[PDB]
């Protein structure tokens, strides 16, 4: 009789994993994955397409509250940041300094309830904004920053998303953003590698 | 290119698809399903174990306000009841008068703002209540006639996923209580003949 781990992940249409056609995105092939290593897992997912840091500041505790409860085992995946990047009207949605703020605020408080781990943005080319890399590397390595800070395990996916992995070529032939099954594979496994996954299971 | 249609299904654990080990329960199946009629599902699973009629009324408007929005395509599909029917202390967790009175407002409210269908409980063999299976068709037939006066369509799955269906012999030999991937699957098949599933889709 196996034991029972209940997840939420948190985040944007990455966590949701929006493009998948087999509706798993990454976070589903993970909560697969630790199925066949013997665990009975409840997967919540709580990504929302187009969440920034600051809506998932306002949103989160009150969701995770529902699902998580400290009398299972619980674990609660934190993953966003590419929409605070994007420009609207010349100006990202939210600034960097508030994504920082908003993490750190975030995960100081998640802390306290569940066990915590942080999963960086992965790449995204868009064509009326070719600084969309660079701001979106100088974020993850603050996030990092932070999470260093608080003793919360941060993986960077985002080099091993780039060329030659498959991830871009989906987006491109999708949607321009989202890939689709062989990238959120790609993702998946990364996350699989990962000693703060391996660790905990 | 796709149309896109965002869909949140709120419930509790078999909207979640608890005990399935391919990560999709019956909603993600029929997702997936939708996508090869060439649609861009956008899957928002707001299952929650244990959730009750009561519990559903508190959270769904918050947590679907979030998801679904008149700018594009949107469909909210509930499905609730077995835990209102659940004894503890030999009464009834919600009884048969909340419940009705929950669904309608639930139902009302959604009805003005999204696109909305209704699905039964499902079935559940208890050993210390044989009572059960009569207190959940009485709650269902309720349902099904709250639903006619709404206009809202609602499918009876319960008849459908006894036996011989797989449903019960794979709840009993996982937790008691969940199937698992030939159940979830006989189940999202069902859901996928409905002809309000069709006539929408």
């Amino acid at each position: 009789s196996k034991t029972q781990i209940r997840i939420c992940f948190v985040g944007d249409s990455f966590v949701n994993g929006t493009g998948d056609p087999e509706c798993l995105g990454w976070t589903g092939r993970v909560c697969v994955n630790a199925n066949k290593k013997g665990y009975d897992v409840t997967y919540y997912n709580l990504g929302i397409r187009r969440d920034t840091s600051s809506d998932i500041a306002k949103r989160w505790l009150q969701e995770v509250s529902l699902r998580l409860h400290k009398e299972y085992n619980s674990l609660v995946v934190f993953s966003f940041g590419l929409n605070d990047t994007t420009l609207e009207n010349g100006k990202p949605r939210v600034s960097i300094a508030e994504t920082i703020k908003n993490t750190r605020e975030i995960l100081t408080q998640a802390k306290k309830l569940y066990p915590v781990l942080m999963i960086s943005p992965a790449p995204y080319i868009e064509q009326q904004d070719p600084g969309r890399r660079r701001r979106t590397i100088d974020l993850s390595q603050q996030l990092a920053l932070v999470c260093q800070d608080l003793d919360v395990p941060y993986l960077d996916v985002f080099p091993l998303l780039e060329k030659p992995s498959v991830w871009l070529h989906e987006a491109k032939a999708n949607d321009g953003v989202h890939p689709q099954a062989g990238g959120y594979t790609e993702f998946a496994r990364i996350v699989e590698n990962w000693d703060a996954w391996l660790n905990w299971f």
